[PDB]
Parts: structure tokens; sequence; C-alpha cells
């Protein structure tokens, strides 16, 4: 009776389907997939890029940003929602060959230190390379790269580390405030006496409302689906886009639903 | 016109006078010197020590163990209230020379790891040697060691990861609600509009309250002086100590003092 | 068209079949499989861990450390031959459960540090969950628990860090001088013209020089095959064990036969 | 009696002495201070930087890129000889500022990452902020910016991690080869018998026939003095500058007669 061979990390079709750069503002553009998010902020002195999806997508991240006239040194700096294997994946080779720094706060940063390892609900699951953080962002601090001011909202609930970036673009001119908030659900969560995360139910009540008052004028996820945004249409896909009230407040009826049955 | 040279972190004298173990209840004892405490905590699996105090203090330390019975390799766990290096300052030496993990949650680690530097109010001008995190503690988490637990209670304010650690002992049989609280002081700070720590009033305020919640029936402070005790006297060290209450309130009078003036 | 997904590191089935601790000396006990080697040594002041084979081998080794009456807080110090996933795997998972220490050389730290990834020759194919390194040891340097003395050899080649680890044990009193020697194997490798190994072929020639003077009488392998050991035979499992010279000088042999095909 | 202070790490006066930036080649300047050696080199993609001196140089540095028409942002990689804080001080502070990479070996990596803590023979007493390593480079290898080949000589001895740097400039067209070897000295170091280093008289001899052969048309070193460079004097900096054979062969005979009277 061996014991069990390992098992990697497998996801829909649809997560790894490569799409061409799609414009969301005047300076941000998806050059992720279909079902997972990698935004890119190019401006006059380099590009910023926020996730990057699966670890198999440096390829594709790197295709597309000289699609949009972007070497690879001239990506600046890499944010990151929650440093999970299907946002903060490719993060480890994009600093090898592009010579970007990262920036998170200090939850993301011990989480992206040992690659997803030893997780809170997941354990040894879902592994993906290591990274470094060379920059620790606080809650409300500013990061500025090229003009183009992004903020960090911290949202702990999915990972001890979430959060959200809010800046302002243009739509010829006419500014725009984008706010990309992190994920609030809970797939398969202790959430009532959970003895690694004890204070997990406070964290998402106060991420609920912090979700609710972000300045936001046009709101993305990780997941388009979460925030209903469909990159396959290309033109349409923020023609059915949720607000950040529809959006929190539909994560926190699935959050209350899901408490109530755990204690079930 | 040479640049400046550097310069090293002094302290009074009274913060470096050792001093014999004074103890505390019935497992907790002081091993640290006059004005800086270091707790130690024997237990019939192993000893735990929180905080060490400054740098220069390893090789008092050990020998202060060793008049409690305790071998360098039964120091099971190292905790910090904050990694400062008139705290955390030994913890490099004593993780090479007794075997002991440490654990201390991701605001903590990430300051520990880079040994003080790039301090969010001090810069390097309080430099120690770096140490690393074994284990990432929550808040509200449980440590036990050999029966005895310790609860975690975030109180960001000094340094965004200000940990108490709680732990019920006994007096002869008599249990006793042991808190170790950290400090509540700003030296220096700039209170408001910190870009470096943009939600530092809300965390003072948030953590005040904390501290007057606290499961205590005696309060023990990284500074003897913040919760009155004066370890000089040996017996009535705790003669005038201070409650959870009279220590956050009297801090906050101070946070507001110096919040009030910071503004003029 | 998606991106491929990811492909889980699998081995062969003998590699993850447990087996009961077989006695190599007086001290000395194999702990792992049929086909991956995990030395433990038990000392008067704690056990000695040398390797640990796959990831998921940390609940086997922590049984068969019970049945030779080791508690977890027993294990004092993980030894490593070199940072590869198929022998520091759950290196990273007994240090959270044992707290142990991890002494390793420089590269093999590094390369504990990121769990295997960006791999000279492997790239991200065979990643395991990240460990640090306590102590890092150099060439030559003594480390001794309980009275026994480990001494480093290093040996670069499989991987930089790769490491000979040699003892004195006794067997009923009569002492025998055990070499815990690392692979001499590349497989896949370019040798020649090696980018990311300029020097690799220097490395090997030295290398096989270095097993031929270890002081050994008896020799072990991270994998039992390349030492000729059959831990499944039980008593009989030392029986056609190759010595130092017969197991550099047969790696050597195949070594120039890849170097002289890979010319053509 | 109290413990005894810490104490700061002071220099002579002329290690500090800021300079303006001396041409060197077509695209090498030394933009350090009197007696303490800063490389950069100017290329088409970025510039590069070989060491930084004392801490407290961070800003001198950054104000000669400057007039040399160099942004903080067109710093692209930071190269090191070895990890001690005459040399490597202000890394971790032009890491935040200028958004370049470190690349250095395992040894310089893992004596970075702790700040020169713990060293071989002088432990805490020469500590300077940590950084991390982004790029890790085997004996040999070549690192190319803009057109320019940077490749690695291992040279262990003072550190470790000793490392020579070489790369072919031009001077108004015409090659030269210059050389930046590592210090070959070893002040109060114990040579003989050294537990931290049972290796070291090997390394030295092995690093003092790696300089000789080095291709080299002019030389340096961290300290100018070691190669009879004199910065103050500028046009005739390079006058008595000493070949390798030269700088190889003196390092060697104090070396020898250091050997000789430690031995009695
Ligand atoms: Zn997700
Ligand atoms: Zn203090
Ligand atoms: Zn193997
Ligand atoms: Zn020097």
């Amino acid at each position: 009776a061996p014991l069990p061979q390992l098992r990697a990390y497998t996801v829909d079709a649809s997560w790894l389907q490569p799409m061409a750069p799609l414009q969301v503002a005047d300076h941000t553009w998806q050059i992720g997939t279909e079902d997972l998010t990698a935004l890119l902020v190019q401006t006059a002195e380099g590009a910023v890029l926020l996730d990057g999806g699966m670890p198999q997508m440096a390829g594709h991240l790197l295709d597309n940003m000289k699609l949009r006239g972007v070497a690879p040194q001239d990506l600046r700096l890499i944010l990151l929602s929650h440093a999970h294997a299907d946002h903060a994946g490719p993060v480890a080779e994009l600093k090898r060959r592009t010579g970007a720094h990262v920036a998170a706060n200090a939850e993301t940063a011990v989480l992206l230190a040992r690659g997803g390892s030893n997780d809170l609900h997941f354990g040894d699951g879902i592994t993906y390379p290591p990274a470094s953080a060379d920059r620790i962002i606080m809650d409300g601090e500013v990061v500025t790269v090229g003009g183009i001011a992004f903020t960090a909202h911290f949202m702990p609930g999915h990972t001890p580390g979430s959060t959200a970036w809010t800046w302002t673009d243009t739509r010829d001119g006419k500014p725009v405030r984008i706010a990309y908030a992190d994920s609030l659900s809970a797939p398969g969560y202790q959430l009532k006496g959970n003895p690694r995360y004890p204070r997990l139910i406070e964290d998402y009540k106060r991420s609920f409302a912090t979700v609710r008052a972000l300045p936001c004028d046009l709101l993305l996820t990780p997941h388009p689906g979460a925030s209903n945004w469909n990159y396959a249409v290309g033109s349409k896909a923020s023609a059915e886009a949720l607000t950040c009230n529809a959006y929190a407040d539909a994560a926190e009826k699935k959050f209350d639903a899901q408490l109530a049955r755990e204690t079930a």
C-alpha cells in the first residue's frame, strides 16, 4: 500500500484561455485569460501589473505586454490582490525576466514568500513557486508610478492579506474611478471556530463594509464572474458589471447562508 | 567634509543592569534587567521566553535559565511583544544556541526578518541582528506549550505587529490571569497624516479598548515603568502595579495630548 | 486552445512504500521507504534526521520516530543531502510539528528557501513546500548532537549544495564509520556549455575524488539502489553494498559516457 | 555593573569623503569615496552598480548617478564583491529607491540576507541593514546588461562568497579588459584550525591563483589602496596601479607571513 501520489492544481479550461489585451480605460488593460484578471497600467515612467493568474501564464503576460509596446524592463511594479496560485502564480518568474518589484502587505508577503504552502484552509494542496516582496505597504498607503496613484485598502477574509486597489484613470479625458477589489468568497472554509483564523467572521463583516465605501466608478475582481464581467465579448465586457454595493451585498448574503448551514 | 559616522543605539544604564530571576507566579519568572522585561515560563515539556531585551542580553538570559534548571535545549518557544531592538534584540543569537522556535504575527515577522531596519518612524537608526519567524500566528490564536495556553491579542500602534499575550498561571494553586501587554506609546511619531502609517490613529484607539478588555489579574509590560512595576525591590515589585484599565486610560490621555500639540 | 494544465511530480510506487524502522548501526535507523533513505540517529540528547524523502512522507516519518521512542519535540536537527523534492520534501512540515532545526550549506539553503523552484536543470517542474535553514554550515564543519559528531563534505554536482555526511557509530561497541554520500548522477543535465552551471564538469570530477577519500566502513545513499542497498530484505540489506571507491568509480564511468554521447 | 553599550562601526574619515565621478573607461565610472570603490557602468539599456560602500553612502551614490544623467529607475542591477558593511552597506536602501535588482552567489546572498550578522570572524560587530538577492549566480556565469557582459569569478577567502567581476569596456574605441577583484586580506582571522571555516587556507590558496589568471588590463579593488589606486589625484589615479599577478603575489606573501606568525 504505497503512499498516495501528489496531485497538481487543475482548473477549468476557461481559466487558461489566452485573450488579446482588452482595454478598460485610457491606461488600463486586461491581459490575462477569460476567467482570470491581469490588469496592466501603462504610464509615462513604466508599466504596472496587478495580479498574474496561474503560474503557467508568465509567457502569455509577456506577449501581451509586448503587444502594448511594453518591454520586459519597462514593468516597474507588481501588485497583488491575494497571494494564491491562481492569481500570484507567475510572480516569481516575472520578477526574474522583467526586473520589476513587488509591493504587498505583511500578510501577503509572508504568504507569497512560502509559495502559498501551509495555507490556513488549503494546506499544501495549492502550492506555487515562491516570490519575495520588495516593499511592505500599509492600509491606505499610496503608491505612485508615473503620476498614477494606487491606494491600498485592506479587506481580510479570503486571505489575511487581501487588498483592494483603487486608482483614477481617464476615458478620453473624462476621469473614472477604478476599484480592483479582491474576492469575498470562502470556498470550503471553516467560518466558525477556526483555530487557524479565530477572527475570521469579524474580518469578513468588516471587509463587506470596506468594499461598499470604496471610491468606485468601474469595479473589477480577480475572477471576472464575481463582478459580472465577460472578457470574451470584448466591447460589451463591462455592460452588466456590478457596483461596489451590489458586489459586497451579494457576497454577504452567501456568507451568512454559508455560516448558517455550517452551524447545521 | 566626510560623511557622518554611524551611531550606536545607546540606552540608559538601568536598561542593561542584570538581575537575579524574580518570581511572578508559580511558573512565570522575570529574567531580564531592571528596566527590561524578559518573561520565562517553565512547563513540564519545556520553557517559553517572552521578549529578550537588548541584543547584548543573550548571555545574561542563558545564565538565569540555567539558574532555573533550564538547559538551552529546553527552551522551546520565543514569543515577542514587538520586534524592536530593545525587546527582540538577542532573538537571533538565542535561536542559534537554544534550538527554540519563534512565533509572531506577519507584521512582527517581516520586521524581525529585516532586523528592525527601514522602521516606519526610526528608519535604520535602531538596527539589530535579524531573525526569522518559524510560525505565523493570527489574532486570538492559541499556542500551547506543556499545558499552558498562550492567547495572542493584536494591538497595533507602537508597531504594526504589537501583540499582547495572556495566559493563566497559579499562585500556590490559586489561579492568576497574567496579561503581558505591549507598549502604547508613540515617541516622536507623526500621528496625523503619516504616509508610512495612514491608519495609525485608528489602530491606537482600537488598541486602547483592546487592552481594557484583556482578561487580566496581573499586568506586565515590556518596560516595567509603564505598568508601575519595580523589579529592583524584589518582593514589592507588583505592589503598585497598574490594572489594564488604568494602563490603557493613562496611555490614551498621553496619546490625545500628543495628538493635540502635534496639530499646534 | 487553453494553456496546458499543471502536472504533479509523480514517482514510482516503490518510492512511496512505507517500511518499518530498519536498523543500520547501534544508533542509526532507516525510517523512510523502500527506495528513499531517511536516516534517524538517536542520541542521549535528542534525535537527528538525515533527509526525509517525498513531501507526503511527513506522517510516516513521525510514526517510525514514535516506534523508536522519539517524541516530536525530541527531534533536534534535520540534515539534508540535497534540496530536491524527493529528499527534502517534508522538511517544512517536520519543522512545524517537531521543533527541529535545519542545518545546510548556503547553496542548499537558497534552494530549500524557494522550494526547489527555478532549478538549474528542472525549472519549476519539481516544486515542494519551502523551508528555511537555521544554521549555515561550511565544508568540513563539525556538527555535534548528543556526543555524535557529523562532519560535512561538499560534493557539488547533482545540486550546487550536495553534501555527504560522515559520522562514527558502533555495532555492539565495535565502531563503524558511516558515510551518507549524496547522488552523483546527472539525469538529463546539459553537462557541457551549461549557462546556468558553467563549472559543472569541474565540480563533478572534484566530487568523484571527494567520495573516494571519504572515511567510510558502510556507505549509504539517498537512493538505496545507487549503493546497492535493499531495504526490503531487512537483515540482508547491507549484504551487497558498495564501497566508496566502487560507488564513485561507477558513477564516473556513467558521467564520462554521458558526457561523450552529449558531444555526439 | 551594567552590561556594555553597543558600539557603532566607525571607519577612517577618508572612507567617507565624497568625490566627484572619476572616469575609468568609456562606460565605467567611480562614484564612491576616496578609499571606497563604487563602480557605475552606463549602458544603452540602463546602469549597473558594483558595490556601494558604507551604509550612509546611499545619498551620495544617487547624487553622482544624477550627475551622469542616470535616473534612479535607470539603475538595473547591483553587483557585489562581498557582503560586508563597508561595501554592501546601502544595498537595502538603494533597492527601495531605484528599483534595481541584486545578483550575487549563494554565500553572498545568505550573508546579505542577515545584514552581515553572525559573521564567521566578526560576529555581530559589523551589522548593516539586510537586503535580499533577486538572482543567484554561479561560478563563471555571464550577466549581460545593455550589451556589456559581466562574468563572475569565485574567489572565496575574505568571505565565502567573494566574487571578482570582469568585463570588457573601451577607451575611445580601443577595448580594455577591466577586472574588479575582491580583497585577499584576512584581518585578525584565525587561519589555521578555524571551526567556522575549516577549509579557509585551501580557499585562499586557490583564490590567489584565480586572481593571477583573470583576464585583466586594468585592475580595481573595493579598497583602492590594495591595487595602488589613488582616486584623489583624478587623472593620475591609475598611474601606479598593480597588475593581477602583482596584487595576488603581494597578498599571498602577507598571507603566508600571517599564517607563519599565527603558529608562533
Ligand atoms: Zn481565486
Ligand atoms: Zn521600547
Ligand atoms: Zn533523487
Ligand atoms: Zn573591507
